[PDB]
């Protein structure tokens, strides 16, 4: 019943098919989303933004909460993951999730390692949403609706730097994307 | 019921026909209406005139209210699309319609991706009239009166700059077009 | 008389009145402007950017070049002044002033001990310029022309790291920023 | 007449569209081309190979012989021209060209400050060709036919070394590349 998200081509985006995730202000606001590693916890990978707007990163898939459903819409809980591929040294799952509060950046990072599917409080940290971010383009948001009697983080999600990367983390200003077919 | 619209041989208008829609202010008011779209945004494409008073601009076709009735006519509520090309490079509609408002130009913008049919609300942004601008020439005018009971705007539609081009927005006084058949 | 710059909040800026510099890039493109200082300098102040986008920085107050023209607008040379949030121990002004060429780090750094008014060539390095950054807020450029018989640098003012610490100084593309009354 | 290149999403090369041109070889066969400078001499800029793959260089537009034609064709001569996103550091020009023979290397490199058009004896340095390399990939190769009485050199372009950086240069086997639609940002 909400607005379908519609990619830079103005189809609107269907759960299953894969999109890449670009900033919607380019040159120094740079280019798409990848995933990324860390050097002391190499597993799981961590979600990035490349720095050059000519690089579109990585597509993700969309997995709506209500899978009658084919359209993903504003203000809609889903799961989100990356291009599921056998990482080089990784068997944690591409899903996005939000990780636990890291004391020594004040961030809560947009992790993988994610789940798929089941909503609850179980899966609670896995389920993200798309707001209209001004004339521009899209953000991400964590406010889930899943477990109604939860309490939970209710944050856009915007952009932290950390350990000389661009990484995605819960901000009060969402960061705007669009999306592009792959 | 009401009088019907004439283009610039003084034929009625015929809904599902391609009409130019052309300035009838020439010189520097311009030419034609066309798909455009802006720098920030490839889709939906928006509607632009051409500064060139010799550039008819793209087509459209007009859509009635009721389907029954062939002739466009003036103070009745339509849909009105651009004749798509084949490069179109978006997949939203060529349908006219109103935009949300624009904090940032003071707008109300004709915008595209409107919806033909279904009268109601819905799809009150995508219901235009054509209202007399002289002794000739025509104005367009959004004031739908398909949903009796919403609230709505009621305004001519004018022009307005953006982004380097010349848009279509809601204003107090309308921009005075005519109507040229495309198969001529 | 050229368009006039805004800002955030849609209202013209004025000359006189403190507004915040704050990138027009948030997250890792930091926050606002701020007086600052070297590590091994104390005086003068340079300018510097806050790496947060939460912290705004120092307000600055625009000295229009015509005395009479309360409106900043675009692409017209003005003064810059920080308004003066330090201690008593510099002497020399919070005003921007394009440095000397800096053979240390190629850069053409923005510092401060700039001039108001006296348009010519004595106060060349003190005269700016905002000039439109896209649809993405405003940057400035440093193109003076005071003195339109003196050669001088033409360039805008972009971002670039000093001593731990984020400056301004000519670059060819400009840093995007917006502005916020500080009322 | 003859058939046009292909860029990698298998439409035809269009003359006047912005093209990145990339290797068809990954990791150590590195990524796109782009424009250079020696070390030692600022002007004309040269035409260098980025070594990392993910670097797809500086775009270029193709300028046809025929200028009513749209279309890349192979074995076709065109003028290639770099498009810098960054201002111009030399008033010579970005468009190919074949340099002077260079005693130092026993090279004929591919420099810049060619020239676009007037095809003829003068231009001749100007004029390059695509060839198929295999069926999956293109070469470039100098061989121009714009002076039919001229005496010129004829042979494909690969990669050499120079500088501490990667040339182009005439070779007996040239260097595969494919194209890929160079867009200015995400909205274009």
């Amino acid at each position: 019943k909400n607005e379908p998200v519609l990619d830079i081509d103005g189809e609107e985006l269907r759960a299953g098919e894969q999109y890449y995730v670009v900033s919607a202000i380019w040159g120094p606001g740079g280019g798409g989303l990848a995933l990324g590693r860390l050097t002391d916890q190499k597993c799981p990978e961590i979600v990035v933004q490349r720095r050059s707007d000519s690089d579109y990163g990585t597509p993700v898939i969309f997995h709506n909460l209500d899978t009658k459903d084919d359209i993903v819409r504003l203000s809609t809980d889903f799961n989100v993951e990356f291009v599921p591929i056998r990482d080089r040294l990784c068997l944690t799952s591409t899903v996005w999730k939000i990780d636990d509060y890291d004391t020594s950046t004040g961030q809560w990072w947009v992790t993988t390692n994610g789940v798929i599917g089941n909503p609850g409080p179980q899966t609670l940290q896995s389920w993200f949403k798309i707001e209209k971010s001004g004339n521009l383009g899209y953000k991400f948001n964590f406010c889930p609706s899943v477990c109604e009697s939860c309490v939970t983080l209710c944050s856009d999600i915007g952009r932290y730097g950390d350990d000389g990367q661009i990484r995605l983390a819960l901000a009060e200003r969402g960061w705007p994307f669009v999306f592009k077919k792959a």
